[PDB]
């Protein structure tokens, strides 16, 4: 169940240009806080949290309705349709990378253009399709996240930062912990089984891949599979920028790509 008030959906900035920024499972909102000074100036950002962010009220958190990249897509567009500030540029880090491309295809009106950060459509390796993870790789993970979710952060978090940028393991951290295990682990499960390859073609809006140089989620090879297979005209750009969150890890030089890869 979520509102717009229930996923702290904010406005900032003026111009007529509407930029979304979707941050991915493990953090919230502030993800974006450091990229927002780049683009408030001639945009009106749209900023929200998923509803697993710990800054959202986890009551919010429906196990039952929760259980597919959808339900994601269905607070996107009732946010998008709730602010009715029309065409935009949709930026999705990770799992909002796969529900911005999930949303595009069913509203492809709202979305003048998809940036996507560490998006893979499918973690699990497949017949010649690498993403990354094998059949036993993830259990350990889960595993370990359950048994002592605070060893777990301590761990996960350098490993997505990847990078050696304490103040982005921190603010990695800090939004882990505000997150209840439960639902870290639920939406964790729920978001690696999902598959999104096979929509991937249905994609029409143009999409730009800003691969990450070291992702322990996303190999390189997964930008050319996305130009490949995503149906709309397609950009890849090769981040420099060296972890899974160098939206956290180096925000300034995201920022400059991410502009660049605006309409």
């Amino acid at each position: 169940s979520s509102l717009l008030e229930a996923l702290n959906v904010r406005v900032v900035g003026s111009g007529e240009k509407v930029l979304v920024l979707a941050h991915g499972v493990g953090t919230d909102q502030s993800a974006w806080q450091r990229i927002l000074p780049y683009f408030v100036r001639d945009h009106r950002v749209v900023l929200y949290d998923l509803v697993c962010a710990g800054s959202v009220n986890p009551d919010y958190f429906d196990f039952r309705r929760y259980t597919s990249l959808d339900a994601f897509v269905d607070d996107l567009l009732a946010i998008l349709d709730a602010l009715r500030l029309g065409r935009c540029t949709y930026v999705g880090h990770s799992v909002s990378a796969s529900i911005g491309i999930l949303a595009s295809i069913r509203r492809p009106d709202l979305f003048a253009k998809l940036i996507l950060i560490g998006a893979s459509p499918r973690f699990l390796n497949d017949k010649n399709y690498h993403g990354g993870f094998a059949d036993g790789e993830i259990d350990t993970v889960f595993a370990a996240m359950e048994a002592n979710y605070a060893a777990w952060v301590s761990g996960f978090a350098p490993l997505a930062v990847g990078a050696d940028v304490p103040e982005a393991v921190r603010e990695f951290s800090r939004t882990l912990f505000n997150m209840r295990p439960d639902i870290t682990l639920f939406v964790s499960r729920m978001v690696f089984n999902s598959d999104l390859r096979g929509v991937l073609g249905l994609v029409t809006v143009p999409c730009s891949v800003l691969q990450t140089s070291k992702d322990h989620s996303v190999p390189e090879s997964m930008a050319a599979y996305l130009k490949e297979n995503l149906g709309g005209r397609t950009t890849v750009h090769m981040l420099d920028i060296e972890g899974h969150l160098p939206h956290l890890s180096a925000p300034n030089l995201l920022a400059q790509e991410l502009r660049r890869a605006l309409p």
